[PDB]
């Protein structure tokens, strides 16, 4: 199949629309949302059709930026508040169906800040939801992990866990999986307590958490592995994706496996989403000097649920 | 220089004395602790001078086995009692500066059972501490990771940890690795808390604990990385020996890299300590047909600190 992918283009003043454009060109799943005069400005200086777009370079219009505004690269109060326009417009269309995952291209935190930013919870908010419903899934030198608690403290999330999280995380990661065309995934729970509480032996959280999610999500069908000791677990080639309990559980793995070689998405708001930046290229905006590889890199990491190494 | 490795050789009636004569007879460090007329009839067999032993096959004779019990391979209360009179002694020699490290040969549960077993605690009893002040330190795939905590629930390992054990885990393990070899062993200690805490924004526990107990020791000269996030300092190949704060964030790591080619070993009982044993070879007992290799993996484990793949 094909997923349809939002680009937000991010701060229309950096380089966020370069590459969004860049990505597009080349270019097995896009739409862009932004000002069309931003978009514009970039296509005719590098190519194709742009056509302003229900379905059929494509890109959506999402009035905020003044033209008087348009300078690369500076920023003002009204690029950083187009900035999080443009993610707002990709959201409304993925919950009107339209689009499968959401990017957001590099921003700028000091036009943020100027305007009156943080993603996976202002994601949250838009979505209707508090920001603790939102899971991140950790990918790279092939593991994927959702995590169904994050950063806090440890005795604070074992706190938090109860089976909504696990039942919720479970199934988001199974949905974005089957969009990035993993038809019947794997899902490994990884054990609260160390050999998932050994029949009771290490306590009961496995026994009143993860099994009994593990027994309704296999009667709606899923295949689960689990809840097993995250160490043996994780030694199974066979899982497709696994629930860490805490964050630990499924950092240390991705990052002693891949290092650098690994990326995040957010799912459970009922969007893929993931961001870009490491920054708007202020001081080489417009000069299309910008690479798009690290748009490349979401795009394929959203489609594919993989990170080149 | 050479560490000095006494191997308790087992079950009379099993494979244990075969492997453990064998070993020595391949053979930078070898003491054998057992029957003498156990080990002699295998000595035989297969041999080189074998000399009672201070310092200077070499073996000492703890007497257990009656000699009328002596067949291999069947048990009886005997030869399990004398299984453990061994590993008994073994720990005395160590105990009085003659032996750096001992290995427990295979054994038989049942033979045990018929007297009136289980190693690091078994261990710890003999050595005069409880069970909790013995720590596991796994090792392969190039990592080698002491646990403060072991097997319990982990809301019950959070409050388990102070100051004295990530202490007590983190000298036993330099030490340990000096005995191996390592001179200036690098000691990593994992975060209790992801990120250890982010400056307290998780939670004070790093603060309370692992924080002041990295700056006592760097006081007592030893290179100490940290406390920081688990998933960051696993990524550092410049660590010599690290320390998991509870059981999955040191089985994961070194499970997952290394799987099956990795081996425990118990330290902070002043002795390095492991076991050899997946049951006595009774059915080929006496026939010489025992492989030495398991048994020349764990000296290879407490000389050097590695498991080969
Ligand atoms: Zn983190
Ligand atoms: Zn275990």
């Amino acid at each position: 199949r094909a997923m349809t992918v939002a680009l937000a283009i991010g701060d229309p003043n950096g380089i966020g629309p370069e590459i969004a454009v860049k990505a597009a060109a080349q270019m097995q799943p896009i739409v862009l949302f932004g000002d069309a005069f931003v978009i514009r400005r970039y296509a005719r200086q590098c190519c194709l059709m742009l056509r302003l777009v229900p379905s059929a370079i494509d890109m959506v219009d999402v009035a905020s930026l003044p033209a008087e505004a348009f300078v690369p690269g500076e920023v003002a109060a009204a690029a950083g508040t187009a900035t999080l326009a443009y993610v707002s417009a990709a959201l409304r269309a993925a919950r009107a169906g339209q689009v499968d995952a959401v990017i957001a291209c590099p921003h700028s935190e000091t036009a943020i800040n100027a305007s009156g930013a943080g993603y996976p919870g202002f994601v949250a908010h838009e979505m209707g939801m508090p920001a603790e419903d939102v899971y991140l899934l950790l990918i790279g030198g092939g593991l994927r992990i959702v995590h169904a608690t994050l950063h806090e403290g440890i005795a604070s999330a074992l706190a938090r866990l109860d089976q909504r999280h696990v039942e919720r995380a479970a199934r988001a990661a199974v949905q974005a999986l089957q969009l990035m065309g993993i038809a019947h995934p794997v899902v490994g729970l990884m054990g609260i307590n160390p050999h998932a509480g050994e029949g009771g032996l290490f306590g009961r959280d496995d026994i009143d958490i993860t099994e009994p999610v593990a027994r309704k999500l296999r009667d709606d069908g899923m295949t689960v592995i689990g809840p097993q000791g995250a160490d043996l677990l994780l030694t199974n080639p066979d899982i497709d994706v696994f629930v860490a309990m805490y964050h630990d559980q499924g950092h240390i793995p991705v990052k002693l496996r891949a290092g650098r070689h690994s990326a995040a998405l957010s799912i459970g708001a009922g969007v893929l989403f993931s961001s870009v930046g490491h920054g708007s290229g202020f001081d080489i905006a417009g000069t299309l000097l910008a690479d798009p590889a690290p748009l490349l890199g979401a795009i394929r990491l959203v489609t594919t649920g993989t990170v080149l190494a």
